[PDB]
DNA sequence: CATTAGA
DNA sequence: TCTAATGA
């Protein structure tokens, strides 16, 4: 956690390179489980050979850990850090909608710069547009004082079209954090779940209204069940508009919906924590479901959730706040 | 680990 | 069809 630091640091640094950069699945694979192994090891790695011992770390990466150990340094990690095509590679990968694939090409043809990007809008898709667009918005945090003001308008809309909707607000907002990434709402019907053979429209109503009123401003995505746009709260009665911020509504067979909302809601830990303990109470939880073990090895049999709670009943636990779903 | 775009 | 990119 801090005595491998460094080491599983430098090793991520590669790992990462090597996916990037350069079109290596395999040594980017290798340099993670090392960095995941030598990230577990309870003591202070001395030297190569120390960590050689261990599983996945090779005589590569015993290598660099001796020069890393050695210098506080790497070469390679000076050189990578230096070379400008990998340095475009990692930056032309912020535009939402592009992906080191997209990104090797860009370079190949020699777009470098946000700038190479705008003189180009043609080379490339919507999406990607659309994020070259709010560059400056995407990378801004949304402070939770307009995730208020968002989850508000958010909410009328949705029961202004139907009021059976059920909408939740997902993700940090909903535990507590003072600012959020991208805006998360899970969205279910009662007209919705597992079996009833759908009602696309459902999720259709919905971006309509919350476009017609003008919140959404853009669409990077709209499925049957996941819709993936730009919003804005409106700038007020001026000076102040608002940025453009990422906002993700997916459509949930009602009869999910919490486990998805307990799911989405986090933290990654609590979640594996909880997850982790529904195994001992004799369970399983996933994105969806909570199914009851059998002692077979397996067995499924999906009980019958009403809110957070029932899932925490279920497991036999404390039920807790999102607040406090941290760990 | 699953949903959409796109070519 | 597959292949990329998001998310989470
Ligand atoms: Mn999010
Ligand atoms: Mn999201
Ligand atoms: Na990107
Ligand atoms: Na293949």
């Amino acid at each position: 956690e801090t005595l491998n630091g460094g080491i599983t640091d430098m090793l991520t640094e590669l790992a990462n390179f090597e996916k990037n950069v350069s079109q290596a699945i395999h040594k980017y694979n290798a340099y993670r489980k090392a960095a995941s192994v030598i990230a577990k090891y309870p003591h202070k790695i001395k030297s190569g050979a120390e960590a050689k011992k261990l599983p996945g770390v090779g005589t590569k990466i015993a290598e660099k850990i001796d020069e890393f150990l050695a210098t506080g340094k790497l070469r390679k990690l000076e050189k990578i850090r230096q070379d400008d095509t990998s340095s475009s590679i990692n930056f032309l990968t912020r535009v939402s909608g592009i992906g080191p694939s997209a990104a090797r090409k860009f370079v190949d043809e020699g777009i470098k710069t946000l700038e190479d990007l705008r003189k180009n809008e043609d080379k490339l898709n919507h999406h990607q547009r659309i994020g070259l667009k709010y560059f400056g918005d995407f990378e801004k945090r949304i402070p939770r004082e307009e995730m208020l003001q968002m989850q508000d308008i958010v909410l009328n809309e949705v029961k202004k079209v139907d009021s059976e909707y059920i909408a939740t607000v997902c993700g940090s907002f909903r535990r507590g954090a003072e600012s959020s990434g991208d805006m998360d709402v899970l969205l279910t019907h009662p007209s919705f779940t597992s079996e009833s053979t759908k009602q696309p429209k459902l999720l259709h109503q919905v971006v309509e209204q919350l476009q017609k009123v003008h919140f959404i401003t853009d669409t990077l995505s709209k499925g049957e069940t996941k819709f993936m746009g730009v919003c804005q709260l409106p700038s007020k009665n001026d000076e102040k508009e608002y940025p453009h911020r990422r906002i993700d509504i997916r459509l949930i067979p009602k009869d999910q919906y919490y486990c998805g909302v307990l799911y989405f809601t986090g933290s990654d830990i609590f979640n594996k924590n909880m997850r982790a303990h529904a195994l001992e109470k004799g369970f399983t939880i996933n994105e969806y479901t909570i199914r009851p073990l059998g002692v077979t090895g397996v067995a499924g049999e999906p009980l019958p959730v009403d809110s957070e709670k029932d899932i925490f009943d279920y497991i036999q636990w404390k039920y807790r706040e999102p607040k406090d779903r941290s760990e």
